[PDB]
């Protein structure tokens, strides 16, 4: 019932702090923080834990993992990664997290890996076609989606998807606009790609990805322009949390209502900040 934004950068300092949305009162505070500084982490929740995956602290692309319990609101340290990433996609499905892409420092990724918390151990799986930092991480109807992201040399407008059954990723129809720091989230059946970059425009507009049809859609776009925005659904709305406009990083936040086909500036942020993980929990 809570949104927590985890980590970022704010344009001065590489963030450790976390913040929770209760959407009833529309307000955001401050509880632990993390425990490294992360920013382009990727976060999931899990049986009531909030995995912090990733990241870069403004030294060390890192492969730490760390794990948020809300009732103690203490972070610890977990398995780390078997490969630092930074700009790492995270999603959950059937009881693992999944750590899709980054950039190591040196090379962006196609390898994946799986964490079961049943055995704290990461472990590689199938790797993408095509490697990419900046990527976001959708989960649908038992498939995992990764969206968009930088290759090192393009950004990506190509969407691959995972069969965790075969342990096979497939090319699907590709984003009609290229989106690397892209965010994306999964309601009533269809995936929305939120914002990006696409290597000259810090990107306003979403895209909705039906896929009955293998079809992305352009819908309502966002108020503000948002790349590295953090993305997570709640209570049938999709909130767009930060980001980085081109010029300013940023502490609104925008909630899509599909309703209405509309996004509302709800209350912002208390410190800006872009490369940020969005979790629900």
């Amino acid at each position: 019932g809570l949104i927590y934004a985890v980590g970022g950068y704010d344009g001065n300092t590489h963030l450790n702090s976390v913040e929770a949305y209760d959407p009833e009162r529309n307000e955001w505070s401050l509880v632990a923080p993390l425990s490294t500084r992360r920013s382009g982490v990727g976060v999931a929740v899990l049986n009531g834990l909030i995995y912090a995956v990733g990241g870069y602290d403004g030294n060390t692309h890192l492969n730490s993992v760390e794990a948020y319990d809300p009732e103690r609101n203490e972070w610890s340290l977990v398995a780390p990664l078997s490969t630092r990433r930074s700009g790492v996609g995270v999603a959950v499905l059937n009881g693992l997290i999944y750590a899709v892409g980054g950039y190591d420092g040196n090379t962006h990724l196609n390898s994946v890996e799986a964490y079961d918390p049943e055995r704290n151990e990461w472990s590689l799986v199938a790797p993408l076609s095509t490697r990419r930092s900046g990527v976001g991480v959708a989960v649908l109807n038992g498939l995992i989606y990764a969206v968009g992201g930088y290759d090192g040399n393009t950004h990506l407008n190509s969407v691959e998807a995972y069969d965790p059954e075969r342990n096979e990723w497939s090319l699907v129809a590709p984003l009609s606009t290229r989106r690397s720091g892209v965010g994306v989230a999964v309601l009533n059946g269809l995936i929305y790609a939120v914002g990006g970059y696409d290597g000259n425009t810090h990107l306003n507009s979403v895209e909705a990805y039906d896929p009955e049809r293998n079809e992305w859609s352009l819908v309502a776009p966002l108020s503000t322009r948002r790349s590295g925005v953090g993305v997570a659904v709640l209570n049938g709305l999709i909130y767009a949390v930060g980001g980085y406009d081109g010029n300013t990083h940023l502490n609104s936040v925008e909630a899509y209502d599909p309703e209405r086909n509309e996004w509302s500036l709800v209350a912002p942020l208390s410190t800006r900040r872009s490369g940020v993980g969005v979790a629900v929990l």
